[PDB]
């Protein structure tokens, strides 16, 4: 199967695209792996914007460069583009944030307290003190009433790896 991609690359004329070509040139030009950074895997992975845990960063290397360079070369330099318009797309939907507090609802009625959060990061292993729990639910609730209710989630997840 073909995608809109991979479709355009091929479309784009070797002397049209050449032109284009002569940006990145310049960097691979002293590069022997033909990227434009040895470090690049770490900027490629921000084009998709997520970058939750390290981990899970080589997996993307799998989902994007099927050879297993971790870098945007010559071929993925022209797709760098159709790629670039991903905009106004994220992972986590309102869809899902809606049945998050729901099905995160020890007593279902549409508050998430402090507690309820930690069991997600619990899940991961990860901890942290009591002063960043305290600090963190003052952002999570607008309010400081006590819990996150269906709005204060909303923002809850504004902003948190």
């Amino acid at each position: 199967m073909d995608d809109i991609y991979k479709a355009a690359v091929e479309q784009l004329t070797e002397e049209q695209k050449n032109e284009f070509k002569a940006a990145f040139d310049i960097f691979v030009l002293g590069a022997e792996d033909g990227s434009i950074s040895t470090k690049e895997l770490g900027k490629v992975m921000r084009m998709l914007g997520q970058n939750p845990t390290p981990e899970e960063l080589q997996e993307m290397i799998d989902e994007v460069d099927e050879d297993g360079s971790g870098t945007v070369d010559f071929d993925e330099f022209l797709v760098m583009m159709v790629r670039s318009m991903k905009d106004d797309s994220k992972g986590k939907s309102e869809e899902e944030l809606s049945d998050l507090f729901r099905m995160f609802d020890k007593n279902a009625d549409g508050y998430i307290d402090l507690d309820e959060l930690k069991i997600m990061l619990q899940a991961t292993g990860e901890t942290i003190t009591e002063d960043d729990i305290e600090e963190l639910m003052k952002d999570g609730d607008k309010n400081n009433d006590g819990r996150i209710d269906y709005d204060e989630w909303l923002e809850f997840m504004k902003g948190v790896e």
